[PDB]
């Protein structure tokens, strides 16, 4: 079995995840729909291939049985496929609320000094997004199912993440384990505690790893603790890739919100942050 | 081939149908759409159900899908939507009613008087044109409705049967003043003038079917046609009373609608008078 300490370090993130997690994403209102040089070249076009990956069909049921379906163009001249990045924003914006939320209410998290914090959550968001995110994917349809809204669709990264963690079957429990060991990374950019992070880390590896030897049956899920590590360093390769990808398109077309601005580093660390500092301190 | 006056009539029909049907519908802007969140009354509205969808100017399409009719007010979502759509095609009835020499030669109240009593039915005209019978639905522009045994309901049947008969444009601008300028409607004052302003369009589409329409398939057209124009007065007279039950049990019709669905005339009607007024 779990050691006392093990089994109440999972209650802890199990009771945050619940608090913090809107899994029906009933409180996620007032989003924005999609409406109804050589040098300047190159950046549009590496920007048309960012773009193109990053194509969902929007669905809409309201309560009374009525669907709103929307399609995204094909890419022609410019703008166009432009369309979706202010939802897009809104959703991630109050998908990191809801993150650091989730670290907020985590001891362990809460004692770290406040620009710990900050650094911690900049270098995660997005994989924790992206974890929470898997929960709600349905991989026989292709499909985010987000209460009332869904987003719709192998070589993207991103995509082939999805598909394959979907594929472990995870326990709640084993999900929010890898949000802590994604969130309590010691080496991320502007990390002080590199050595308080890291045995914290540890514990929750640890804690992981235990999990899973007590309440799956044996041979056969021998090494879905090195697959789970494995896909949180594929996350962490994603993250990098897709920062990019957004930084590029920010720069010729601003679509970011405030909290965005700060998180991706659109004086100090706190002041640098100052929205994401006062959520904390809240 | 045909008098002098009747190509000249036809000519002065087509130009006007020309210069006040959009038929691209580009103009048509601002219109309510359903939010993104008694028992007469939910047989009418079942009848004509409609799917909608907007194409952007980029590629991109929204679609909607109404509500499965499970208790009331849901079967309402459209409604709006329906009314400001009908509040733009009317304004393009009385821009092509306006432009006619023979209509705005009318006294101010019979044009008040024939537009209420046929503004429906040029509608239903115009639309019938932009009709797809083969997938169902209206093609108006970037935006389509397309509907959800069917012939069963008056308003579809109609659709179908007219748009079988396969009109030239000339056929239904000529079924359009012949609708537009019938001596009968209520209010009507001059309506010995109007009969026999009614009478010469008659004649003229009778007369353009013989000079253009040689095949056994248009055997009897004429008469089809006007065939058509009376059942056309019927579905009005039914539509216009589906539309008050609606509205009692709950608003939805535009100010100008309200004007034309009833019920001294310049007074009751401050819109159309206006718009008869204003220059085309
Ligand atoms: O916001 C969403 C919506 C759906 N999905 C998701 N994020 O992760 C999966 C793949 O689809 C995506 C579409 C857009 C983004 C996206 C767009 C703009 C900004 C951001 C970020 F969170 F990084 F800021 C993320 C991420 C993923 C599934």
């Amino acid at each position: 079995g779990l050691t006392e300490e093990q089994r109440m370090m999972i209650r802890e993130l199990m009771d945050a995840q619940m608090k913090t997690f809107d899994t029906t994403f009933s409180h996620f209102k007032n989003f924005r729909l999609p409406g109804v040089s050589r040098e300047e070249a190159a950046k549009w076009s590496q920007v048309r291939k960012d773009l193109c990956s990053l194509k969902v069909s929007l669905q809409l049921r309201g309560e009374d049985g009525s669907v709103w379906n929307y399609k995204p163009p094909a890419d022609s001249g410019g703008k166009e496929i432009f369309s979706l990045l202010p939802h897009m924003a809104d959703m991630s914006t109050y998908m990191f609320k809801g993150i650091i939320s989730f670290a907020k209410v985590i001891s362990y998290f809460r004692d770290l000094p406040i620009e710990d914090q900050i650094s911690l959550l900049k270098g995660a968001a997005f994989e924790l997004c992206q974890l929470r995110f898997n929960t709600v994917f349905n991989a026989e349809t292709g499909t985010w199912e987000c209460g009332r809204l869904s987003y719709c669709l192998l070589l993207e990264p991103m995509l082939k993440f999805h598909y394959m963690l979907k594929k472990l079957q995870l326990h709640e429990e084993e999900y929010v384990l890898m949000q802590a060991i994604s969130l309590f990374s010691p080496d991320r950019p502007g990390v002080l505690q590199h050595r308080v992070v890291d045995q914290l880390q540890e514990q929750f590896a640890i804690t992981l790893k235990s999990y899973i030897e007590c309440n799956r049956p044996q041979p056969a899920h021998r090494f879905l603790f090195l697959k789970i590590m494995a896909m949180l360093t594929e996350l962490r390769s994603i993250n990098a890739q897709h920062t990019q990808r957004l930084l590029r398109i920010q720069d010729i077309h601003p679509f970011a919100t405030p909290l965005m601005q700060e998180l991706f580093g659109i004086s100090s660390l706190t002041e640098r942050h100052k929205i994401l500092h006062r959520l904390l301190q809240e």
